[PDB]
């Protein structure tokens, strides 16, 4: 599944709720560290929906237990993200993800 | 550190204060599946109050971040526990915990 550890906290009382969009930052790295892609480098937020099916799986369930403002590394096992086949010429099969996620807003 | 893994979601509105009393139900398992104590075997729920340092510090942190209804599992390493000192029989030296936790209310 995906496990959720807390870096820094949020304001423990606002979480995101079913149709709220979710405006976040991350980096999404290898079980090893190699950094495959970040928000923070282009500066632009990423947002999604929530109960949409937009995100893959361990997106959907993590990001739904922090809360605004806090900062979490989520730890997603191969069937909550890309499986074996992965995804093409960036994410290899059978991979382990680890994102470094802040929930910025929601709206 | 500790992770939360939510086996099944909590009202996601009331979380203890620290110094409240935590009721919960829970099955202590070490880092390879072998079960070395559970609450629901002899059908006690526990009872600590947050805030003393009573328990372990991963629980502390961990029931810290979880709502009424939640059930959980909370991967504590060593230094979040029991540390280097090993107890022969029942917890070896320097063990990664993992505790399938459900919070039932509170007190
Ligand atoms: C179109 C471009 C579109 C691009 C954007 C909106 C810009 C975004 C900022 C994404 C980034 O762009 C730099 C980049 O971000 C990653 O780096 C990443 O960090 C990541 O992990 N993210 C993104 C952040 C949210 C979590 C996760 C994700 O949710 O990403 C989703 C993802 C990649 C899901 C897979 C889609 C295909 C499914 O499989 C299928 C589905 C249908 C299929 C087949 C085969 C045939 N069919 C249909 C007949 C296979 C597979 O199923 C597990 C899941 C993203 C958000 C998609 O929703 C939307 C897109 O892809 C991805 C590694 C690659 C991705 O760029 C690509
Ligand atoms: C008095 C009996 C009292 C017993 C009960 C109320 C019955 C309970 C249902 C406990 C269970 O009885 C079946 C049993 O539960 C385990 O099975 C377990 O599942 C577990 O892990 N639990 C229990 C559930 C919450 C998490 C964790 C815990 O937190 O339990 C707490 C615990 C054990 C904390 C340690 C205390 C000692 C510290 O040691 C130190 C540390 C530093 C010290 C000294 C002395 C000097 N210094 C300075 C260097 C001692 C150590 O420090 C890391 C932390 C428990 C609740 C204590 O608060 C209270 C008790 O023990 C333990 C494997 C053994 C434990 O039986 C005991
Ligand atoms: C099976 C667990 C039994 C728990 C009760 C006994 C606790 O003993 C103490 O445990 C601490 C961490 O292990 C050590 O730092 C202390 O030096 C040691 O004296």
């Amino acid at each position: 599944g995906v496990q959720v550890e807390t870096i820094s906290p949020g304001d423990g009382r606002t979480f995101p709720k079913r149709g709220q969009t979710c405006v976040v930052h991350y980096t999404g790295m290898l079980e090893d560290g190699k950094k495959f892609d970040s928000s923070r480098d282009r500066n632009k937020p990423f947002k999604f929906m929530l109960g949409k099916q937009e995100v893959i799986r361990g997106w959907e369930e993590g990001v739904a237990q922090m809360s605004v403002g806090q900062r979490a590394k989520l730890t997603i096992s191969p069937d909550y993200a890309y499986g074996a086949t992965g995804h093409p010429g960036i994410i290899p099969p059978h991979a382990t993800l680890v994102f470094d996620v802040e929930l910025l807003k929601l709206e």
